[PDB]
């Protein structure tokens, strides 16, 4: 049992203009220094940067996705991008380097019209990986309300189950996977107030400050590589410790 108990104080590490955006670091290995940066909740494009100096100092390559993202709940893994494919149920994985795109239809999941999984953050899908698999986390368009869980195979970019949490999206700010366990955040994005162990397929008892800022949280990221939840908050990237008890 590796479960969260507590979060750290935050630290700031750049602010920016655009209210919503994700930043991503690779969490597969330890040689990979690159961040990616989308900004909006809509766009074509990516901005890569070599190393943390490059970010601070906004100097930046443009990667051209071959479709638009929406949301603001991608994940980097194994040196590929996973993120909404706007307008569609469809998740694209892209290659870094070879910028070729791979892709995964989830056909029970609300993907458009503002029947979004996470609406603080206008995000229909929330792609995440941690040290018990690759994840999406969706919202059932069978019910209209469910929060679900696709268990990947990473291997394969196919998908091994869903899982039905059974908790109704509009309790849900935001969330994260750490450690195999679901943690949804509340409507104001101040406490984790649900959990669900992935694996076993039932809730656990979880309640525990995040943060006591109120501005808008537009992405939240758990980190398996650090061990630190990475956000975008109204324009600033913050790192969060993360305790195990
Ligand atoms: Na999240």
């Amino acid at each position: 049992e590796p479960m969260i108990t507590s979060i750290g104080n935050p630290a700031q590490v750049l602010k920016v203009k655009e209210t919503f955006g994700t930043w991503l670091r690779e969490s597969a290995n330890r040689s990979d220094d690159r961040i990616w940066v989308t900004e909006h909740f809509s766009g074509i494009m990516v901005k890569e940067f070599e190393d943390l100096p490059a970010l601070l100092n906004s100097s930046f390559t443009l990667l051209h996705l071959p479709h638009y993202f929406h949301g603001c709940g991608h994940a980097v893994y194994n040196n590929s991008l996973y993120y909404h494919k706007g307008g569609s149920n469809t998740i694209v994985r892209f290659e870094f380097g070879k910028e070729t795109p791979q892709t995964l239809k989830l056909e029970d999941a609300l993907y458009f019209d503002r029947k979004y999984l996470f609406a603080n953050s206008k995000t229909y899908f929330n792609i995440a990986v941690d040290e018990k698999g690759l994840w999406i986390i969706y919202a059932s368009s069978v019910d209209g309300s469910s929060i679900l869980v696709a268990q990947l195979d990473e291997r394969t970019f196919s998908v091994l189950r869903h899982i039905n949490t059974t908790y109704p999206k509009s309790k849900a700010g935001n969330a994260f996977i750490a450690q195999g366990i679901l943690y949804v955040t509340d409507t104001k994005d101040t406490r984790v107030t649900f959990a669900f162990d992935l694996l076993r397929g039932k809730q656990i008892n979880a309640n525990f400050g995040l943060r006591m800022s109120q501005s808008v949280l537009a992405m939240l990221s758990y980190n398996m590589r650090d061990q630190h939840l990475y956000s975008w908050e109204d324009g600033h990237l913050m790192l969060y410790p993360v305790h195990f008890s």
